[PDB]
């Protein structure tokens, strides 16, 4: 009877349907666009020949001109618009081809004169200009990311307080953990980060209203969204001349300070030659504490607290702050208060509304129909909605001024806390920013620390999109993950603690804290990690204040090695390895850092290891959904029976954990890596007794995997040992039986092939054998996937590959982190196999990779690959080439070190190994680089073609002596050295 | 420096300034309204004489010339307001009284000319008629609640579904468990139980938007809802004379219909003499099925799902349906669709959309910019929001009908259940309605249900408020209780399985059940619960599909034995008694339901009893927050020790569990009274052996309570056994040292009153010296509270008294339902007890405090007391007067029970035990009852004054005869019997 069809089983598309109907009536061009007319499909109206993809048939719906017109012929009957000369015709499919009225022909060309900048634009320092009638690629795309500094205070990485803004300034803001100053919305819609009155302010004239800072009418004339480096502007003019312009930052620490302060400055500048009498509203909502009853018991959100009123020294309102009755939700002290600078005077409000019904009242939101007279009510309850109003007027040419703080002072940075403790904290605040200066003067130290921070790295090419791309906007992400993790952005809004594992992003940040003087800065991040990993050698798999999950996953202690051998290769500082840090078992006791990696390494080469001495795999590895083990246990359960095991057999410490329990692959890799790493740390540190060990136990694990993991023409990426008939032995390689493609023979992990790579295991032979099945499999029109199909459920129970629509994270998606860590091994591999064929192939497979995840390139095409063009997404839908959040990714981490590799730095025990593989069509590269003591210019030139040290004709010249030692020394001098390399 | 100023601490309150300043200069009246000019409270602005307390200062800001006019004077110069002929004067401090201008004076006058009807008011059948432009009383006031009706088809409890409509329809809409159709909205305000868009629709003309369903503006003249029972009808009035009509109701099941049907009519009646050519667009959004990710992991709940079209037999679109991957997320399959009536013509949608940025585009969700032209694009992603869209012409004087379908079909009521069963059950559902009448009838065919259902008792007194508050609405309730228990209201919204205890509800409900010829539904129920008791005698906390939490709580068990005794005495049914069913310990074990009685009544009074021989509190009892023992354990857990003490004391089952474990007092009183009515089941049962038995250890328990539970003042509540010297020894009476008020020496819980009365343990003497405690300590002006201040961190510290302002929830607020429990003892008293004074004073505050809980009474002072005036909350604010939600409660099923008391039904073995006790100003009251083969009507006459047959002459008679007898027959001759009673 009834029948259905899904969005994906749609038999055609309406581009599809104008193509058939008009392709060889009119040129279509390279893009057009097309809406169905009815709800069965069968007729289309679209539009020729536009610059690029966009939603132009949407807008012209919206137009009312446009839109009366084509009801003379839609729905019954298919239409195209056609430009030609500089006039539009639509063409019906009986040829009929009909000048179109004057107005509109009119809607049209203003419709389409634009397209190419509809989804904004990007500076040349790489800021994004959006338009705010403009519609939106995706959900992340006019999303930018604030941060405050809490450098040189307690506990920076807990304590940095977080924003989100949007190119309308929604969105909601976090001091410690996932403490909310202005609350998340968790909703229906990706695009409702926050509470929609969060950052938002009415104007009235004359008792109406004249402005909403978040509604574009008739009346606004002018609007535009500015997201730069840890700030946004707005701007708005409207039709009576009002120039409105709107800042939001976070707030630098200070002492005395409270611990989250977000800022917005309101500028409202009269552009026109009369005064006029106006007054503000500034409005938002409080995060509750209560965030579990948000779904339990929304009546016990509002009843544990009140709105309270704070007035100042000479008896004068300044703001509102939230009053808990729980003790738990007293711990944390909230505020918003207001200034307003009209030449000489300043005020604060002189009304205030708390209760959203009386402020709404018959109205809405947009239209509040309270916003002009606010009730001076203190709400007896929450939530925490406040209004603040204050009248001024503004001379004819003049601009009034508006300051407002919002924030949250906390017992997590005071000791005796109480609300009286935030009293304090924001009289200092406003006593900080009393001088109208005093805020220009923080926003220009929030520029220049970012702009001294992004000095380890700079490019210099040309390319303004790809300088400012990396050099700003880069940089500036992967300080962000580095505090932040993956906990906190537009989608990211639940409780997230910090994983072992993104102890990954201090890989790429180190460098950049450590030469603008925070290397002990650095320092603690490690000990911190370090804390957590336990005496065995596992570690807690999470810790925000405290850590937990402990070896609940087999991978994790093993990325601390590659965190300490990037720390002391480029340091030289062993000192490290005398710190005594805590253990994570607890009872005060504490371990050398030296012999906690000692243990790490042990864990995973000798006790946690299976059939073939390698490591466990456990419940799962770095990869989520590898849970083939249905019984696995944590390393505190593994410890207990570990050790009734030897006293069962009479063992010793250090034997192996005896069990069927399967093997990673990839785990096996980050050991020998781990392994390397510290030989090479031991070395440094001139410790004969480790470097020898570390260097003995690499011959063997590399044995161990050579001949148990190898298998047939790809590194497998698991063991398995439960099956003694040999039903099935081994997954991530030809003949493992696994696959559920019915054209594969083989599952192919790509970070069995990255990871093989990385750690040295894998023969120049080896690679080009993975490198082929990688083409063949995994590369597609949209980069390297994750991996093949499997049909894992034949030795495990399911729940994977089960969730997703081909395309989405799992199932096929372009994971683009996994993908970044393939380019970082194409890229070490490029530099050294002896096949300059090889060579070649596998950097053109990096940079088409590279060019697929780069920011700026998402406003190439943007409303088909939507993402956010001065922020990583995760990964890209591989059925429509889409971009998907969230916005915090290893890929930004991994983007960066590859860039830098490419441009041919490597730091070694003895320098600087410089060896850069530059794009085919490119001649020239040049950058900057820092150093602690030092710093440098690099100038690479080559003629057009693939140049690579291995196998072309060079010169190297350093300081203008030509050398044939290719490790640069790292130099101490306190000068600049001027590298300079020619090939031939 | 700074000063902080709460709402609960701020000194005077706007009309307490008012007064100050004006009250001698004119005359304020009884009720008065004011706000403060400004933020620091120093001046006011009121208006006198208002008939009752409302926002009346609120609506006058919202004027423009009021507004306008009071800026001459505020906010410098307070003001008053006064009325004085039908002419307005303002009032300033110097004396001036100037008569306001014309256009104020009538402004003012429309303002306050129906202050008294604000809120709305009720119908003769209680139906509650709103103002959609009127200012809310809280929350919960204007709330509607609707059901389905899965009688006579599987898992009634588990699968009727149920919905929350507000005055504009606001809110969402469930099936089985909380398996959400429409969206429920899980945000920061009580008043969002749902996705803003859900019920609501649009109209155009010309392209042009001419109305929104949730937005009045200018062009609105009337707008008002009508919530009724069981359904919400909406009605508007457009400037250009659009009279439109919407109609909200569930669809009762029929066999092969959808699990849940919302069906919405739309009704657009064109009222002027020009034809309109109009478009509807009817908007919603589908719950997700992945309730959890809203909050984890809000792109997982986009990308799973995709929407999909449906189409009829020919080819035509009927609606949108949203496509879920995961296996998990396909078991339920939700749908919507629309039919247009335009005269014989029938038709479906003709466009849609299903993504939300496309349908708001550059507008708003009141304004959407896309919601005309509809793009019929089907959503590659979450979430569902669906728009469907229809064009029409209405002639003059013509109306078009618009028929809304939104549902969900599932594998709960289908086997081998796929989205195929939705594509038939969808087509059996517009089948049956493809006839315009056919819902008029269905909707004919649910008043006709709840009309039939409220037969069973019928008031017939003066006060139709009071009669249809009863009659109608309160049967309402409890039927709606009986099947959601507490799990879904307007803030009831997240996952609530069903409480052992709310078998409660079921003690009211089930008369009502039987009369409608539904007794084996009864049985159902009964035997569901006893499913849930475990072979030992404790019970599930907690079920839905299967139990769970064994023995948490300790009273549970014990309150089937109030529904078993119901049943039993009413119905003379004890072939239940022989009913085989399974034990909650599963394996395949059944029990037949007397042996589950006495296993009940044998671990409360021989195994789970402490050193005084009274049950064992465990975790906690009825009473949420008694967790006095910090170390209590399960009944599984105490299963597992009770044995393994047996085997290392020789003992045998039925020999106390030992321990130091607190005991409840309350659960005595319930012990005590589940042994008395097993006695007399077994009686009834002619079972001769277990009536001696249970007459027996009633006695036994019953000196256990007065030898060890009597403290000089009161009955305690918990015995404490865990301090050997004396050092705490009880709780709940004078001289337990727990009290935390110096005026009052120890704690006092008015359940202690309550049960030692319902379990017919306190003598008349006990009964004296607590209702005196209870007026000094417990009686408030709102109500009987729940307990008196303790401090319990003298023997354990924790929360209650931890959470909340005084007035709300525990910190000692009126719980309406433990109140009723109260006011269920003290009728229980005042018809037995010896002291007619005693008896008199006992009414006294039983009708005092149903007073203060009858729903309709709530439109007495509206804004002061708000709740909702057809369904009842859950407590009192003893701040502030405030009822204060959720809207299910157990006061609706006590306040039923208490008020058929209160008219003399009692139901004994041999039949209606007739002892009525009537207010004192009352002279008559007529009822009608119903029993399964006979009817009743009685007539009660009286002088003013206390009357009681204990105390008071009268004269009985019974069809025309005297009689002596207070035990009237249960008739079962299937006539109707006339009962009068004449008291001297
Ligand atoms: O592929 C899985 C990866 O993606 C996400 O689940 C997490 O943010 C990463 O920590 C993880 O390594
Ligand atoms: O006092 C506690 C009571 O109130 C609420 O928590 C629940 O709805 C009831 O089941 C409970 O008995
Ligand atoms: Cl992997
Ligand atoms: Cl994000
Ligand atoms: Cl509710
Ligand atoms: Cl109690």
């Amino acid at each position: 009877m009834i029948t259905k069809v899904t969005a994906r089983n749609n038999k055609i598309t309406p581009v599809e349907l104008l193509n058939q109907k008009f392709g060889n009536k009119i040129n279509l061009g390279n893009f057009a666009d097309a809406v169905f007319t009815d709800a069965a499909f069968k007729n289309v109206a679209g539009i020729a020949n536009l610059p690029m993809k966009a939603p132009v048939m949407q807008v012209l719906m919206e137009n009312s001109i446009v839109s009366k017109y084509l009801k003379q012929f839609v729905p019954d009957r298919s239409v195209s618009f056609v430009e030609e000369g500089q006039k539009f015709y639509i063409v019906l499919e009986d040829g009929q081809k009909i000048e179109v009225p004057e107005d509109v022909n009119k809607a049209l060309k203003a419709t389409v004169s634009d397209v190419k900048h509809w989804a904004g634009y990007l500076t040349e320092d790489g800021e994004h200009v959006i338009d705010l009638l403009k519609p939106a690629p995706g959900p992340h795309f006019y999303v930018n990311l604030l941060i405050g500094n809490r450098l040189g205070f307690k506990r920076t990485l807990q304590t940095t307080p977080k924003s989100v803004v949007d190119r309308f300034g929604r969105g909601s803001f976090r001091s410690h953990a996932a403490t909310q100053v202005l609350a998340t919305r968790f909703d229906m819609r990706q695009e409702e980060n926050g509470f929609p009155a969060n950052r938002q302010f009415y104007l009235y004239e004359d008792g109406k209203q004249i402005f909403y800072s978040a509604l574009i009418d008739d009346n606004i004339v002018e609007a535009t969204s500015k997201h730069s480096s840890n700030r946004t502007v707005i701007k708005y003019k409207t039709a009576s001349n009002l120039e409105i312009t709107r800042t939001i930052f976070l707030v630098p620490h200070k002492k005395g300070f409270p611990l989250a302060t977000e800022l917005q400055r309101i500028e409202i500048k009269n552009a026109s030659d009369k005064a006029r009498n106006l007054s503000i509203t500034y409005t938002g909502m409080f995060g509750t504490g209560a965030v579990h009853a948000i779904f339990e018991d929304v009546t016990y959100t509002n009843v544990i607290m009140q709105s309270a009123a704070l007035y100042n020294d000479k008896g004068e309102f300044i703001g509102i702050t939230p009053d808990y009755y729980p003790e738990e939700f007293k711990q944390d002290t909230r505020f918003v208060t207001m200034i307003v600078r009209n030449g000489d005077e300043k005020s604060f409000p002189q009304s205030f509304s708390t209760d959203y019904n009386d402020f709404v009242g018959t109205g809405t939101l947009e239209h509040p129909a309270g916003g002009s007279n606010l009730n001076n009510k203190l709400n007896r309850k929450g939530p925490g909605f406040f209004a603040l109003g204050a009248p001024f007027t503004v001379e004819p040419g003049k601009t009034v001024i508006i300051d407002t703080f919002t924030g949250l002072s906390s017992s997590k940075d005071n000791e005796n806390y109480s609300d009286a403790v935030m009293l304090r904290e924001l009289d200092n605040l406003l006593r900080y920013f009393e001088k109208s200066e005093s805020v220009e003067e923080t926003l220009n130290e929030i520029i220049n620390f970012h702009e001294n921070y992004g000095k380890y790295f700079q490019f210099n090419t040309g390319n303004k999109l790809f300088d400012s791309g990396f050099n700003r906007n880069l940089a500036f992400q992967v300080l962000y993950q580095t505090f932040m993790s993956r906990s906190f952005g537009q989608t990211q809004k639940g409780y997230r603690e910090i994983g072992f594992r993104e102890i990954q992003d201090l890989f790429a940040s180190m460098y950049y804290f450590i030469n603008i003087g925070y290397q002990d800065f650095v320092k603690e991040l490690l000990f911190e990690w370090t804390a957590n990993v336990y005496k065995m050698g596992y570690a807690n798999h999470n810790f925000y204040w405290v850590g937990k999950q402990p070896g609940l996953y087999s991978d994790d202690s093993l990325w601390l090695l590659q965190a300490y051998y990037r720390y002391i290769i480029y340091t030289k500082d062993t000192s490290v390895l005398n710190e005594e840090v805590p253990v994570a078992d607890g009872n005060n006791e504490k371990r050398a850092v030296r012999e906690t990696l000692k243990a790490i390494i042990q864990y995973s080469a000798s006790i946690s290891v299976g059939d073939h001495g390698l490591p466990l795999l456990d419940l799962a590895d770095w990869n989520d959904s590898l849970k083939i083990d249905s019984n696995s246990i944590d390393g505190a359960t593994k410890e207990k029976l570990y050790y009734e095991q030897l006293k069962k057999t009479n063992g010793k410490y250090g034997d192996r954990f005896m069990s069927d329990y399967s093997e990673s692959v990839m785990n096996a890799f980050l050991l020998k890596l781990a392994i390397d790493h510290l030989a090479e740390i031991a070395t440094l540190d001139n410790d004969t007794q480790l470097a020898q060990q570390m260097s003995e136990l690499s011959k063997e694990v590399t044995d161990r995997i050579q001949k148990h993991a190898w298998k047939e023409n790809f590194f497998a990426r698991v063991l398995i040992n439960r099956y003694k008939d040999g039903s099935y032995t081994y997954l991530g390689a030809k003949g493992d039986k696994l696959s559920a493609d019915p054209n594969i023979d083989g599952v192919y992990f790509l970070n069995s092939f990255a990871w093989s790579v990385l750690s040295d295991v894998a023969t120049d032979e080896q690679i080009a054998i993975m490198v082929d099945v990688i083409k063949k499999h995994l590369l597609t029109p949209y980069g390297l996937r994750l991996v093949t199909p499997a049909d894992l459920n034949k030795i495990a129970n399911d729940t994977a590959t089960g969730h997703y629509f081909f395309g989405d994270r799992e199932n096929g998606a372009v994971f683009k982190h996994a993908s970044m860590m393939a380019v970082a091994a194409l890229i070490k591999a490029a530099k050294k196999v002896k096949d300059n064929e090889l060579a070649k192939e596998m950097a053109r497979i990096a940079y088409f990779m590279i060019d697929l995840v780069l920011p700026y390139k998402n406003l190439e095409n943007p409303f088909q690959v939507a993402g956010n063009p001065r922020i990583s997404t995760q990964y890209i839908n591989t059925d429509t080439g889409e971009n998907i959040g969230p916005l915090l990714s290893g890929t930004a981490t991994w983007l960066n070190l590859n860039l830098i590799s490419l441009a041919g730095i490597e730091y070694t025990r003895d320098g600087i190994s410089f060896n850069p593989i530059l794009r085919e069509e490119e001649t020239q590269l040049n950058f900057t680089l820092k150093a602690p003591k030092s710093s440098y210019k690099f100038s690479i030139t080559k003629p057009v073609g693939f140049a690579r040290m291995e196998s072309s004709e060079y010169e190297l010249f350093v300081d203008g002596q030509k050398i044939d030692n290719t490790v640069i020394p790292m130099y101490t001098d306190e000068k600049e050295h001027i590298v300079t390399l020619k090939f031939k």
